[PDB]
């Protein structure tokens, strides 16, 4: 039915890193033009662009639109943003598939973009503050990383799952390191060369080409890892190390019918066979990828053991472990090239980021059936099933 | 096969007025509660809440999930927000319709919520400001009213449609005057009591019930309309009087399959027969509703003259006059109870707001074929065809 | 040897009231002009302007110079501000006196100005904020009303005095009401007309003449007072009703030698016979006037009983009561016309505001010896002895 | 009559450099301690602390008092700040001397402290901002560096002086380069060691001792000077190179009578023989030292040629050259160890910084008669004559 023609992600940038001053939509256009070029499709053939983005504050009117226009998609087309937090990137892909499945469109670009780096501070000041201190709110912490129900960090939900699945400091540390290593290796074997399209951070003192994931640490040791203090709970288990970071990035996918691809002689990066989204308690939102991964497989008629390759987003070691334990798929096919503890977690783009890494790596090893899935703040999961053609 | 089982909107509040300190998700909760109540559907049956919102800055993670959970919908359902500017409110309905149409959901509550009063000022400060003055950006003007591409105000784009369509000052003045009068008469005659669910503004100094649109001005005269100076060009045509305002409000629909409604003995407000969205030159985004309104009538197999009732949004008098003039539908069926020039333009929820007025006026005057449409910054249109059952 | 040739003060304004948008130096300018007119001295003859000012953040370079220049004092003269908190207004007079005393100047305009309304919110942003919320600090509260040592509001220093001196809520309220009633009598009898110079608040739509203390309430009851909640301690004793207020205003004196005055045929308001400032524990800063008044009297060779009229500043009812109790002066010659609780308390100006009231009441009643004194945040007091010529 | 018993200044820090996070009063405290220790006088004997300070916004009530308490000056003593812009530090000493001269105090510690690095951005938000962008004002620029009357930067008055005196770019550069070279020589010869007191920047990450002027560049070349662009007028002559810096630091002197000094067996750095402050046109504010020095010399009974040593502050090469040409003093006795262009210019402390450099160099080379002088924004100059004992 619906296939992914092509895909691309920018490298994933460290917080205030290569993209410190690069507005999301600039990362997005690059990625739009990327899927386009790789597919042999002209921008004038794009009906719509759908982009997950949690933090567009201050970036001006509809950053999705801006990104599509800069990428050369004509004014005739349409563009919008959407927000299911860390699910946004993956969900945008599903919402775009559904544009084609309902016949409301023929060709969509979909994914996510996020500049956590560029997120402003804000305060409501219309009424006027008559007397006293007021807080300038970090929209990155407030609108993306803080649970609107208990008022604590996602980091706390992690701790929750930790004590609920009794995961030890070390057990999680072990997860992180393995991730860090798997990521470093993959990078060396050039396993990211394909999916990554380079971004030119144009300066005034000179242009800089970013085409490599700068968040991944080489020479990751469990022992400097073990030296870190917990980031949230004063006597907790979760650390800056066994948890993903704050990052800038973008990623997307050219969607069209399987029929359309044939006519254009395109070798699709895969076929979207199913998807699901499901909720759970906000206090353990990191469990979301479990009900979601099951409803998705259910809808596919796939058994947990049909999966050749999985991409379960590593929002946290504590929760990724929980996911892995509860569903119990073969960990050797889970995050073969390292997860987000190493690569980085650009909120609104993370879902499409892992989608790319799934698809290119599926191609790489000729795997038939893959899955990708992420946890979502507020208490949700999102998952998708892909099958090679 | 997809029907709007029910619908509800808040009264629309004036800028920094009755909802001055009411966050969007709260108006959204009251509205989600009501549609469930008016359809006789339990919160526990809601598969997903989809809410349009342009200005979430500062409101915390996924406000949609915030409205949903406050409305009683269980942690097991899902929620997300989307932004296609003034088109958001309607688009969400279209997206929700798709959820059930693809067989991914049974029951959605969709629409939007906007608090332009609560919108904060922001500034990007992570690098720090080494030296000199910097600007605190008003996210309402920046993310909602400012064209990303030409940098001027939506009002300036109206001036564009004004010059392109040669619409004089008195021409728009009269348009606004009628709007105001039709809004005042509709309010007095009680034609708004149906679609409005009362909102309780909890105040430390006592509670207040808001159930009336407070933006409508009683006794709008052509003369006082012509005493105003241009709001966007020293020697221009657009004024405060012939443009919509800045407003707060929320509005939703409850969709399910036509079969589902029959199983429940629910008499739907309408069936969604078609929808569309098109793009145009950002300079004249006001023209947006023309390609969209048409594309929607075509997808429906309807002639223009087939329409019994039309809701075509009045972002500005200039642009609405233009849309009416092109499509040439009988004006006396356009904005029968007045438009956003009087009632208000709560951006994110505006699309769902006109859909509300549409449905309840279609029911009371017994109209069969209806359509709402809105224009969208960055040059875009949205439209939906509805039909009673 | 040094006399006060003339005096003047603006009306004292309410917080965000009459002078809500008037910069301190504009208030300053008017007052400088007044003491000039009243003395028959030309702007051209001024040597220096000394103005106490606590909260000048954001007002531009050396506001004191801005005022002198706005008043047509020549560029060849000099101006500066100084800051001894609530003691600033009077201290500036002692400082002006010294200039002349040491032969370094002949004619000084001295006093204070304050717009607490105009005081801005600020934050150090150079280093930048990587992550998280920061506080926008209210400079008024931070730089004028909070103890830098103990972290608490001046009101809390007042509670400290109330406990040590065992002054009850009722003893305090009574003092406050008495202050209000005296001030109201004085205002109604016109006893403030001499000292006050009108100030014209320029405004787009209409200029407004402010020539009456607007913060003085009429017919205020012991009852309403007794019903107020403690403002600084949820189970304290100090309230908004028995503390001074937050206010805008300016006040000045024109200093010159007794001989210079005699050559000019000026009949001075008084002779500055001595002054003094002394420190005390910051925790009980309201006791400052006790030591300071004693030192000043001792310097002047006066017994407390020699005083005919006293202006003992009312920062707080608690401290005002403590001062009188320790000092023992006939309370019926203290704040004869009411004090800061009823009149207002523009910190940087307050010292000069009471000097104005002292001087003009001494004149009208034929009093020979007077004293003025204020308490000083952070643990200080200042006083000045005046003798009629 | 009045002598300077001892003196001390901190190393002068670079903008956001060594003291990027060090509040002025912390620098002030160290320097109060230093003068005490140096004179052999105990903290308990201090009567009053007078500290010039131009940018105290955000530091809290009366930083002067905070500095004094931190150095253990007793609570019974007093403290205040004052502001004559760049003249503050020197003016504070004249003020301090006056306290003693008029018999009101015996022991005074006076000078200035400034943390331009810690100066915050601010904005007046009490009235509320109904809509639209607003400025966060940099207090350092607004309250320290911008003329209040013409609205331009101090550097523009420097340009004005350049034209009037016809000072070429090359001649300004030569002056600046000479200054850098004189400072480098003194620093390496150890000529700044006597005046400097170490300051420990207390870092959680291990303490740091700051005891050298970090702003003084080594091996600077006339060639890189000459390439620099004009910083204020895009076709002017004044640049970052031939203009002074933005700096942090503090300086003070312990004051007491000659008789008192003798009774304690102290050998004073010098006798204050006279001082003066004079106004000039704000447009050429950099000319202040001309009439101020002349007034001081005259008051001292001295001819210009009587001077053995001079500290004429170097706000800008252009003004320094004007002053030297008008006064005619042998340039080889002016700023013998380099000036502000090379050392730094922390507004409020500058006046007392050059007092330090003057005093120790006078002691070092047995110079008998010296003079310090600085220009002041708003059109003023201050100067003081010193004589050895
Ligand atoms: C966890 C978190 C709070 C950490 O805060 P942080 O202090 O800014 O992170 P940092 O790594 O920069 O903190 C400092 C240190 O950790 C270190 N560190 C991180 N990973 C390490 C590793 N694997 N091995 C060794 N050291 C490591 C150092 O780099 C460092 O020392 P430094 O002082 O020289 O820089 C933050 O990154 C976060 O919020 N992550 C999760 C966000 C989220 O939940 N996204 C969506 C999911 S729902
Ligand atoms: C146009 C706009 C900027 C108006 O600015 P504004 O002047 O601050 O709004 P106001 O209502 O306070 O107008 C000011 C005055 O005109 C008046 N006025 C407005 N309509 C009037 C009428 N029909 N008859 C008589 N007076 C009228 C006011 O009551 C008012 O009186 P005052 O200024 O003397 O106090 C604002 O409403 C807006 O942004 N409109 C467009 C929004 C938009 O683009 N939405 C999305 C579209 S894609
Ligand atoms: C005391 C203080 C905290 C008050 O805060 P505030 O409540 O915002 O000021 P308000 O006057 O509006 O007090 C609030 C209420 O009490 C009332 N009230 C105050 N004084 C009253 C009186 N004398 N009689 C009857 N009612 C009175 C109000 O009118 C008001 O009613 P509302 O809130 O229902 O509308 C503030 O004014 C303050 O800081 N004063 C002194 C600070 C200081 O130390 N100055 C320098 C000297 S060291
Ligand atoms: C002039 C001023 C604006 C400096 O601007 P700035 O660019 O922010 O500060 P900088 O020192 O980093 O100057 C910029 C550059 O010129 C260089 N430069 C400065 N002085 C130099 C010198 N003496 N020799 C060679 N190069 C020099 C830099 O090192 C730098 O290079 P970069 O662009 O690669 O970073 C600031 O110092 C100021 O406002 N001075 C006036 C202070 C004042 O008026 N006091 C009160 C008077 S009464
Ligand atoms: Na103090
Ligand atoms: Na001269």
């Amino acid at each position: 039915s619906i296939v992914i023609a092509s895909a691309a992600r920018t490298a994933v940038g460290s917080f205030n890193g290569a993209f410190a001053n690069t507005p999301a939509h600039e990362l997005g256009a690059t990625v739009i033009s990327a899927v386009l070029e790789r597919a042999g499709v002209a921008a004038g053939e794009v009906n719509e662009v759908i982009l997950g983005q949690v933090l567009p504050a201050g970036e001006g009117q509809n950053p999705a639109r801006q990104a599509a226009m800069k990428a050369g998609v004509p004014q005739e087309a349409t563009a919008w943003g959407m927000n299911q937090l860390c699910g946004s990137g993956l969900r945008a892909v599903a919402l775009g598939m559904q544009q084609i499945a309902t016949g409301d469109a023929s060709i969509i670009v979909a994914g996510g973009m996020e500049s956590m780096s560029m997120a402003p501070h804000c305060a409501h000041l219309r009424g006027g503050v008559k007397m006293g201190d007021f807080k300038m709110i970090d929209t990155m912490i407030k609108d993306g990383l803080t649970d609107a129900f208990y008022g604590y960090h996602m980091g706390t939900t992690a701790e929750n799952v930790a004590k609920q699945w009794q995961l030890s400091r070390d057990e999680q540390d072990a997860f992180a390191v393995a991730s860090q290593n798997k990521a470093e290796a993959a990078q060396k074997d050039g396993r990211f060369k394909d999916e990554i399209v380079p971004f030119i951070v144009k300066g005034r003192k000179g242009d800089i080409t970013v085409d490599a994931d700068e968040y991944i640490r080489h020479g990751a040791t469990l022992d400097s890892m073990a030296k870190l203090r917990p980031a949230f709970d004063k006597e907790g288990t979760v650390t800056a190390g066994n948890a993903s970071g704050l990052n800038d990035g973008a990623a997307a996918a050219l969607l069209m019918s399987e029929a359309e691809a044939s006519r254009r002689g395109i070798q699709p990066l895969g076929r979207i066979v199913s998807w699901a989204t499901v909720g759970v308690d906000p206090k353990v939102m990191g469990t979301g990828p479990i009900p979601a991964s099951r409803k998705a497989l259910e809808r596919a008629g796939w058994k947990i053991g049909d999966l050749d390759l999985v991409e379960a987003d590593e929002a946290f070691a504590a929760q990724a472990c929980a996911v892995n334990k509860d569903l119990g798929w073969d960990p050797s096919i889970v995050n073969v090239n390292g997860g987000a503890i190493a690569i980085g977690h650009p909120i609104g783009a993370s879902g499409a980021r892992i989608l790319n890494t799934l698809l290119f790596e599926m191609k790489r090893r000729g795997a038939r059936k893959g899955l990708a899935t992420l946890c979502i703040g507020g208490g949700m999961g999102v998952a998708m099933c892909i099958e090679s053609l």
